[PDB]
């Protein structure tokens, strides 16, 4: 059972501004949905684990994230009536429930700085799929401080991408104990 982190950070390490995203990148978001949705074993599902403010920053039409199992960490949210969503009061309990479910193939840590930090300290930590966006978007939330020395960066050829006047590039990292 793998836990991969997926994030889009800017030149300063920013991920959030004013409770929302500092940018909108539809092609990047499409790649995000593909990476987080597609499983190898047909019929098996992925799980996304997110913090409450991520959940609330998703457009409610796209919410819950379709074809995935949503786990929202929150100490304040009421239980979610929907079946593809569960509210988990702690990281450890969320990870316990996920490793308990048989049909979950890969757990995608999709955001919340604290969610990211707890994942980075997790035994299930596998890969980081980072989208390095160029420039300073005046973010107020950031990605955790991470020791990249624990990781091996994939060497595949990664071109630059540009949409909406914004440039960015994909990077992949794998924990060195694999
Ligand atoms: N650029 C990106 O790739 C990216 C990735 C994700 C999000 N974002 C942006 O980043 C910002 C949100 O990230 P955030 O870090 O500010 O808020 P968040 O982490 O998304 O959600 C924070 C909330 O999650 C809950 N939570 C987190 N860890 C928990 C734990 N261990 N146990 C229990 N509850 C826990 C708490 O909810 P309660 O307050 O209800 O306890 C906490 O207040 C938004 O702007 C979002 O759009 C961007
Ligand atoms: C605010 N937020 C958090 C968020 C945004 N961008 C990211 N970008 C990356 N690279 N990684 C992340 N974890 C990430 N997280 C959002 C907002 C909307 C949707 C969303 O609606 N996704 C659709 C896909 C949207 C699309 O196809 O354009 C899906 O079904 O997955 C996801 C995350």
């Amino acid at each position: 059972l793998h836990m991969n982190l997926i994030v889009a950070v800017d030149g300063c390490g920013g991920i959030g501004r004013n409770g929302g995203m500092p940018w909108f990148l539809p092609a990047e978001m499409a790649r995000f949905a593909k990476l987080t949705t597609l499983t190898t074993d047909s019929g098996k599902k992925n799980a996304v684990i997110m913090g409450r403010k991520v959940w609330e920053s998703i457009p409610p039409k796209f919410r819950p994230l379709k074809s995935r199992f949503n786990v929202v960490l929150s100490k304040k949210m009421k239980e979610e009536s929907n079946e593809n969503v569960v509210v988990a009061r702690s990281f450890e309990s969320a990870v316990s429930l996920l490793q308990d479910m048989e049909n979950i193939e890969t757990i995608w840590n999709i955001g919340g700085r604290e969610v990211y930090e707890l994942g980075l300290n997790s035994p299930f930590l596998h890969q980081m799929y980072i989208t390095r966006v160029e420039g300073d978007f005046l973010a107020d939330v950031f990605f955790p401080r991470v020791d990249y020395g624990r990781f091996i960066k994939s060497t595949e050829s990664e071109e630059m991408h540009e949409e909406k006047g914004i440039k960015y590039r994909y990077e992949i990292y794998t924990i060195k104990t694999d």
